[PDB]
This record gives structure tokens, C-alpha cells and sequence, in this order.
């Protein structure tokens, strides 16, 4: 996306993906969306999802799919996907595909 120095931007259409807080089992995702002139600075994008997000070691540094995947840049992001914050940690590979769709609970 060669941005000259032209006014009028062409068809930059946002995205609105999913957080979920690392290591969280108890709180759903949050439905966030990145504009465009954000999404090509990744660095951009990780100071906005730590406001949906907020990781008890701080702020998040990365993200991580439901898959264990590795998401470094605005490359790897998607429409109306699922996602994980990770911040100085390791990714601990849980569950959260059913944190999405409430169901009901064992223990009761």
C-alpha cells in the first residue's frame, strides 16, 4: 500500500477482531477494530488492544490465535476473528473457543 502523497485514501475498509486476555478462563473476548492507518503499525495496534485488554503483568507485546499462531504485524489479523494478548510471557495455549459461546456450567 504505497500511501503517497495523495489527499483522498482509497477503499480501506477497518477490521474488527477479538481479544482475550492470556491465561483468562473467566472473562469473554472483546470486539475491537483497527483502522487502516493503524493496522500498518503494528506497535499502533498492541497500545489499543491493551485498553480492551490489560494484562495483570501490564500491557500486551503480541498477539496469539486460538490455533498457537504468531501474530508480529497486521499481516496475520483477519475479519471478525479471535486472537489472544500476550505480553512478556509465554503463550499458554487454553481453551477459549468456548468462552465465545456461553455454556451452561457444571459446577452448580
Amino acid at each position: 500500500g504505497s500511501s503517497g502523497s495523495s489527499g483522498r485514501k482509497p477503499l480501506q475498509e477497518p477490521c474488527t477482531i477479538f481479544l482475550i486476555a492470556n491465561g483468562d478462563l473467566i472473562n469473554p473476548a472483546s470486539r475491537l477494530l483497527i483502522p487502516r492507518k493503524t493496522l500498518n503499525q503494528w506497535d499502533h495496534v498492541l497500545q489499543m488492544v491493551t485498553e480492551k485488554i490489560t494484562l495483570r503483568s501490564g500491557a500486551v507485546h503480541r498477539l496469539y490465535t486460538l490455533e498457537g499462531k504468531l501474530v508480529e504485524s497486521g499481516a496475520e489479523l483477519e475479519n471478525g476473528q479471535f486472537y489472544v494478548a500476550v505480553g512478556r510471557d509465554k503463550f499458554k495455549k487454553l481453551p477459549y473457543g468456548e468462552l465465545l459461546f456461553d455454556s451452561g456450567p457444571s459446577s452448580g
